[PDB]
């Protein structure tokens, strides 16, 4: 199969990982799916010292310590999985980091739990982070930027990617580095639209069009994935696939990416 990196996000609180594996072309027989994201772990504040922190809810800590049977069946399988980062109405943000130090103490927290759990990247999600609350601070110019420089020092082989939305997204520039270089991928938060993200990275690896499997129609999942091929584009955003036979929702989008309808197994 050729065309568009075709992206999953499951949210590890309703749904399995696995679901992501259970689409195959119909046709050349490769996946529906090359990356499949794990939604989402969280940027916690911790009143007290005053400090971020990461943080795994029960769910998505189950999904983690059994990587044996969640993750890396996907990843033998050919399909790539992230853990996405959101931020809390905690009021941490990936926008508020008040030093490098407290950007890289962060950035460490990430690799750390890529590198213990065999996950090939992360994703950030400056959503929901509500700068202000507990007190935290507003966001400033820097903050971003000293934490995606750290990630990705921290893991140069990893995959590191940005959903384009929040204060964080638009503050890639500071003490002369643009970040924008060191994400592998951005992609539109607003399902069921087409909006072309600003991150300066080629066409190909931007994903202008979002998608919710299961609630975006079927003829958006396929006009917005005839899109992407038809403006040259090379990542399609997909969110929230369940348990349930998507068949008809996946294919709706393969045919059009790859020209092959899709198949549960």
């Amino acid at each position: 199969k050729q065309g568009p990196t075709s992206v999953a996000y499951v949210e590890v609180n309703n749904n399995s990982m696995l679901n992501v594996g259970k689409y195959t072309l119909a046709d050349g027989g490769g996946n529906a799916f090359d990356v499949a994201v794990i939604f989402a772990a969280n940027i916690n504040y911790d009143t007290g010292t005053k400090t971020a922190y990461l943080h795994f809810n029960e769910n998505v800590q189950r999904v983690l310590d059994n990587a044996v049977t969640q993750i890396r069946p996907l990843q033998q399988q050919g399909i790539k999985v992230l853990l996405s980062v959101l931020g809390n109405h905690q009021g941490a943000g990936f926008a508020n980091f008040p030093s490098q130090q407290a950007a890289s103490a962060f950035a460490k927290q990430l690799s750390d739990a890529v590198a213990k759990y065999g996950l090939d990247g992360v994703d950030f999600n400056d959503e929901y982070a509500e700068y202000g609350n507990n007190g935290t601070a507003q966001p400033n110019d820097s903050s971003f930027v000293h934490l995606v420089t750290a990630l990705r020092a921290n893991m140069p082989d990893k995959i590191i990617s940005l959903y384009n939305i929040g204060p964080a997204a638009s503050r890639l520039s500071y003490g002369g580095v643009d970040v924008s270089d060191k994400f592998d991928y951005a992609w539109n938060p607003y399902y069921g639209t087409w909006q072309v993200p600003g991150i300066a990275l080629p066409k190909a690896q931007l994903s202008p069009a979002a998608v919710e499997i299961g609630r975006t129609s079927r003829s958006t999942v396929a006009d917005l994935a005839r899109r992407t091929v038809d403006e040259g584009y090379g990542v399609y955003l997909t969110y929230n696939l369940d348990g349930g036979d998507r068949t008809a929702d996946v294919s709706a989008f393969t045919r059009e990416l790859y020209g092959s309808e899709a198949v549960r197994t």
